[PDB]
This record gives C-alpha cells, structure tokens and sequence, in this order.
C-alpha cells in the first residue's frame, strides 16, 4: 500500500536519541517537524486488542494531554497506539516500522494519513522497505527514547509492550499503567507487582501532576 | 432475631487490643476461643454489594488463607464480610455489633450460626443489646486491632470500610486491596493513590508471601 507521501530528511536527529546504545544514523520525516521541540512527550503504547475500558481512558489521556500541549508519540499499531494517536491530533508523533513511502499497518491508513498531514511521522528507513521482526523492535526503542514518559494502558505478558517496558526501565523513562482487574492485563499487572511501574489511580491527578512537572 | 446461642465471657482480653485507645473491658464469646491463639489473623472487610469480580477473589483469599492455617476476621455484614467468613470456615472470627443473644443481619443467620458452631464470635455487649449506628463503628475497631493484616477487596468512598482503613493506618496494620478499574471502587483506589495501601497484583504470590512472613 503506497502512501503517496512526499517525504524529506530531517536535519538534526533530536537530542533525545543520544541515550541510545545504537542511535539512528539518519531519520526521514513527513509533516510538522516542530513537534520535536516540545516540552512534554508522552508515549502511549499497548495491546492490539484493548477492552472498551482501556480504550475509553486511552482516549481521555491522549486528548487531555494533547489539549494541554503534550505531544503523543507511538508506532501507529492497531489498538492502543492508533487510538491514542488519533485522539491527540494534531499534537502527535508516529515512529514508523517501515519506510515513509509505505503505510503500515494498512488497516490504519485513514489515521496515518491524517498524522502525516497534521502531525509527524518518522522512519529510520529510506524507501521501499517493509517491516520484519527486528524492525518493529527497532522502531520501538525510538518511541521509548524520544518520549519523556511512557503510558501502557493495557498489555499481556511476553508482548511487544513488555519489550518496551524493559526499554523504559534501562532508559530511565517513568512507566505508567492503567489499573486493571486481575487476569485482564497481566503485562501491566506484573509491572505493578514488581514496582517497575506506577499506577494511574486518578486521570485528573495523573495528568495535572505531569503537566505541573513540565508545563 | 434471637440467636439461641449459649454464650460465655472470655477469660482474657487478647493482647492485640492493648493498642486500642479504649480497649474493651469485657468480651463475650461463643464458639472456639483457641482461634485467638493463632500466628496469623487476616481481616477481610468491604462493601455490602461486591461485583462478581470482587466476590471471586474475596473467595479465593478467604479459602486459600484459611486452608493454610490463617484465621479470617470480619464483621458478619452483607457482601464482602459474610462471603469471606463463609469461605474461611471453620477458621474465622466474627466481631458482632450486637450482643450474642441476637443475630444481625438476620439474612446472614445461616452462616453466622455455622460460625457460632465451628468458628468464634465475640461481642462487647453482654445482652439485650441490638445494633445502633455506633456499635457498628465500635465493632470495626475491634476487627482491625485484633488482625495482623487488613484486606479490603472493594469499597466506595465515605464508607465504613474507609473509617476502618484509617484505623488500620492509625494502628499500623499493613493494608491491602484488590486491583480495581477506575471509577469502580473509589475508596480502595484512593488508598492506592495516597500510598496508604498496597495492591494485590498476584493472589498466589500475595498469599505465599503472607504465609511465609508469619512462618506457616
């Protein structure tokens, strides 16, 4: 699926990538590259199949933060990713697991089009490049490193969101998860039992605290 | 409603009550007083109207703890209390808000009767004393001071579970809650919010850890 994206290259790889053990040598971009300068970047990632409960609060989170000047970052994946990005428009950055001439995943072509138009997409791949196992993971570390804080509304064990969790750990990014009933979001509950993550027990409080610390 | 319980007076006020500001000077008992002499006592208290979700883990906790020699302590009220006490039998202790010649609430008379037979019921009140707004609260202090740990599976704000939660804090009893969605039980989520309580994110781990800390 061709995007028909007229995309350039980004002058300077942002400072945030410096922390990487294997930084990206070059980045391609489409849309507003001035979202890269913002005070607060929040990564919102998670399962491809969120419950109406997870979805509902992801929307609230993405919207509220975006409304108050935060920028949402994700991978455009089905589920939490795309839900969070679409509801943060225009203040949202996507890290693509494929080159900017393609659209992945194809099911989200609609929102990805709006992001390229109103937000920002970045790729570590020049052109005619499609996703393979290792390219998702590599895209992932970019989302985690670019962001100040990581929210994972819902996730299972041994998932990509757990990979990312481990990344948020070693890159000292604060990890936040939505409270979930036992057995409904194992991944996020394990992060909670291990103190590897902080719970969001009040949306208004979690967001206001976060704005105050940057703002 | 008469209980028709034959009951007595406890020989010794348990030491756990000395931490109270206003310890009870006499306690009345029916059932098995040797349940007072156990290593570990867990209060399980909460809303009268639990979700199937909260009921199911309340059940697992009461049963798995009782199975392994813990004693479950509660107040015999509708919902969480009675669910926990029924599932812990015979290892359960109830603190009654009325004298032991009465049964309250009447609808729990079946499980309360089983507790009188195989568990232990205690009361601050000698006889001819039916529950009043204040005997419920007085009874709550006895629940928290007797226990070593406190579990509140689910609860709303402005509730009795909440006045008890303060008591746990005031009396330094580690306080635990079930994971609950936003806007579902605001009392227990407020306790997580304010760092006043610890969440139970793995039932089996919570239980094994609890049993090992008390050498069971």
């Amino acid at each position: 699926m061709k995007s028909h994206f007229q995309y350039s290259t980004l002058e300077n790889i942002p400072k945030a990538f410096d922390i990487l053990k294997d930084p990206p040598k070059k980045l391609y971009c489409v849309g507003d590259t001035k979202l890269l300068d913002t005070p607060l970047k929040v990564a919102i990632i998670g399962t491809r199949r969120p419950t109406p409960y997870s979805k509902q609060h992801t929307i609230t989170l993405a919207r509220e933060l975006a409304k108050n000047g935060a920028v949402i970052v994700s991978g455009g994946a089905l589920g939490v990713d795309i839900i969070a990005q679409e509801n943060a428009l225009p203040k949202t950055i996507m890290l693509s697991p494929c080159s900017l001439d393609f659209i992945y995943p194809t099911n989200n072509h609609k929102v990805i089009q709006e992001i390229a138009q109103n937000g920002l997409i970045l790729s570590e791949y020049e052109k005619d490049f499609m996703p393979i196992k290792g390219s998702f993971l590599a895209r992932n570390r970019l989302v985690i490193a670019l962001s100040d804080v990581v929210i994972i509304p819902q996730a299972d064990l041994k998932s990509g969101s757990m990979s990312s969790a481990r990344l948020a750990q070693k890159y000292q990014k604060p990890l936040f998860v939505l409270p979930q009933r036992l057995n409904e979001s194992d991944g996020t509950n394990e992060l909670l039992e291990k103190g590897q993550a902080q719970g969001i027990f009040n949306i208004q409080n979690f967001i206001n605290t976060l704005l105050k610390d940057y703002h």
